[PDB]
């Protein structure tokens, strides 16, 4: 029901091994994981657990850029939303964009 | 070797049935098709045909928004690039962003 | 030292009268209110802070996208933006935070200048 | 009537001294040169055209991202942006075309005002 994908706009590649945390407004931690070699993170939650509510997806972009040797602006990339969801984040050192696609 | 994906940032959905044309700088038409129900367009070209060069991917966003009843700003969304490539476009009535991911 | 600019990708306009709240991370890792305001007719919010108030730390800029969309009769997926960054760590800088809004997406960038 | 603004998402700065070419679609469906210039220290390009020269039609704004990246020692995937739109069809408007640049991506939006 929820998938996160992270792309790197500087190197033109998936953003691999990026930590992603999901919170639900009571911020109860709700789910988390690290992106795969495809930049995707599957298996966050289950239908039973993902109820309507306000969620935040916080992507640890700072650790990502720091491991590449690039100084980043933001602490994170994110989307706070009211609730299949795909959340995608496109990363640059001084910018991000985040979208949701609900199918 | 080349895939195009188109997303709609207003309705939060894949952009379905969108015409996509690819050109190669001699603009020789090179490939084209329409996005599927997933917003994706597979099968554009072949390894043998997709040689290094300058390519333009032009997405007919105007026809897309007009069929939805929304007045759009642009004639198209696009990326002109020097050359697996995935080109993704995120559409709004007055904006687009386009990225490439090369894996 | 801190300017916020907000654009509307649905209407092709500045995002006018959008509420913007800035917070600073406190010692106890809570967010303490720092400064707030509304965008002007040009989409810009000037005068949030001063050089004397703008210390180093972790700042959060929250843009109230929900109210903006709702008031325009648009469905926001987006509750609010939360733009979070370390400021002034290596000395005073000027920051412009820009945000481009759509109902299911936003883009944000920073312009950092050394004054 | 036509302004272009360009930002750099790699460096967190305006994109300065970027070449911008504007073309207008001719009757034979070729692109005819219309106006061109370079961005300033603020990333802005003012003075492209005048109200008397800016007629209705299909315009293409090409931003030379390749040269900008190369000169900064960055690999551009991006050869150039091609931002294409119908202007002035229902009467004269003022347009701001903004572009946010990264090596493998760009975002663009329009601000349209009725003067
Ligand atoms: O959504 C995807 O599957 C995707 C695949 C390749 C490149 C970008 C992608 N997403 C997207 C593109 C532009 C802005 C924000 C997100
Ligand atoms: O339009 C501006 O004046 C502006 C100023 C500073 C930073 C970004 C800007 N616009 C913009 C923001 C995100 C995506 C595309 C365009
Ligand atoms: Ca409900
Ligand atoms: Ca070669
Ligand atoms: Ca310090
Ligand atoms: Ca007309």
């Amino acid at each position: 029901p929820l998938m996160v994908k992270v792309l790197d706009a500087v190197r033109g590649s998936p953003a691999i091994n990026v930590a992603v945390h999901v919170f639900r407004k009571a911020w109860e931690p709700f789910a988390s994981g690290k992106t795969s070699e495809s930049g995707e993170l599957h298996g966050l939650t289950t239908e039973e657990e993902f109820v309507e509510g306000i969620y935040k997806v916080e992507i640890d972009t700072k650790s990502y850029w720091k491991a590449l040797g690039i100084s980043p602006f933001h602490e994170h990339a994110e989307v706070v939303f009211t609730a299949r969801y795909t959340i995608a984040a496109l990363l640059s050192p001084y910018s991000y964009s985040t979208t949701a696609v609900v199918t």
